[PDB]
DNA sequence: GGTTTTTGTCTGGCTTCACACTTGATTTGCATCACTGTGTAAGACAGGCCA
């Protein structure tokens, strides 16, 4: 795991803690630029290309049957396999809470178009949230998205604008979601018993395990580690959650995978005054240590650190800058 | 209804200031001076995406 410096074009001011990166056929795309998409670039999504260690954001269009969705911060995204992305919640540049669900995939190609479509939701809809995971599940040749946890603000009734961006954790219902039709069904388990937020997940064949996050209400970030089974019979699914030792205790931290069937996280905030510098490795469940990688004294004596996963084994991450720069930028490289 | 208060009424002879008038040398009141540093926004100017 070797690190790398990177240097940013005139528009390095767009990125923005929150920020994500998807990537399609190997082109790697951001999103969640700050402020509201300026004329330079309609849609906020861009082409995010390293070449000799120098980034350069090119703006990306959208095809004629796509919504303009806003920027979003902290929202859960996942991968679906034409390939495509989710995207559910997040902040938007007004400071609201989306719920709704946007797809992304390469409408058109030419020397990349994109194709944004939003799913409605019905049914149990869960509450528009951020710092929250989703990811898709395979059982019995059918899929099926799994979303849990997250934060949100206040219900109408108890907000109060003294408080008005006061935040509490979501109560811990797991969520399955049918992405063709857009339906929404809560299963409350007896495993879960607080909320959770900025966790790390991880979602092969039938199963989503869940690692590390923040839980607000005891202010925790525990080191438990959760198993999620989902089956889905012709009838209405059935899920089952189990307590598995050997917990990682991690919020905020970045996930990427090497070659197959092997995944690296490289650190968060392990506490509020304390920084992850470790690195851990999960095969699928069992998780090893890792040598930590040449982190340089910037990286190590700042007081926050946010990133995110690239798709090619490789994380993407930022530092602030000194008081007299906004973001220093570095890659972090795997296998 | 009785039983309690507030607020007047009628005089004058009292006490305590304000005004009266002047002159001209002080004292106050008031708007102005000359002057730059700093914020602001009107307007040069650098710039990179795509044809």
């Amino acid at each position: 795991m070797s690190l790398q410096m990177v240097t940013v074009g005139h528009n390095i001011a767009l990125i923005q803690p929150g920020f994500s990166l998807m990537n399609f056929d190997g082109q790697v795309f951001f999103f969640g630029q700050k402020g509201w998409p300026k004329r330079s670039c309609p849609t906020g999504v861009f082409h995010f290309d390293i070449k000799q260690n120098h980034l350069k954001l090119k703006p990306a269009i959208f095809s004629k049957d796509s919504c303009y969705l806003p920027p979003l911060r902290y929202p859960a995204t996942c991968s679906y396999k034409k390939h495509q992305y989710i995207i559910h919640g997040g902040k938007t540049p007004n400071n609201e809470l989306s719920d709704k669900i946007y797809i992304m995939s390469v409408a058109c190609k030419n020397n990349v178009t994109f194709r944004c479509t939003e799913k409605d939701l019905v049914g149990d809809v869960p509450e528009p949230r951020y710092g929250h995971s989703i990811d898709v599940v395979y059982s019995r040749g059918k899929s099926m998205g799994v979303l849990f946890g997250g934060r949100s603000y206040m219900p109408s009734t108890q907000r109060t604008t003294e408080k008005w961006n006061s935040v509490a954790d979501c109560l811990p219902h797991v969520f399955l979601i049918d992405f063709e039709f857009g339906c929404a069904t809560s299963y409350i388990l007896p495993e879960l018993q607080d909320g959770l937020s900025f966790h790390v997940s991880i979602a092969r064949n039938d199963t989503v395990y869940i690692l590390g996050g923040h839980s607000l209400a005891s202010n925790i970030r525990p080191a438990n580690l959760y198993r999620i089974r989902v089956d889905l019979p012709l009838g209405t699914p059935a899920v089952n959650c189990t307590v598995l030792p050997g917990g990682i205790s991690v919020s905020s931290a970045i996930l990427t995978q090497t070659n197959n069937d092997e995944f690296v996280i490289v650190g968060g905030y392990q506490l509020e005054n304390q920084k992850r510098m470790v690195c851990s490795l999960v095969s699928l469940i069992e998780i090893s240590e890792m040598e930590t990688p040449d982190w340089t004294s910037d990286i190590k004596h700042s007081k926050i650190w946010f990133g995110s996963n690239m798709g090619n084994g490789t994380i993407f991450l930022g530092i602030p800058g000194d008081n007299k720069e906004a973001f220093y930028f570095y890659t972090l490289r795997c296998s």
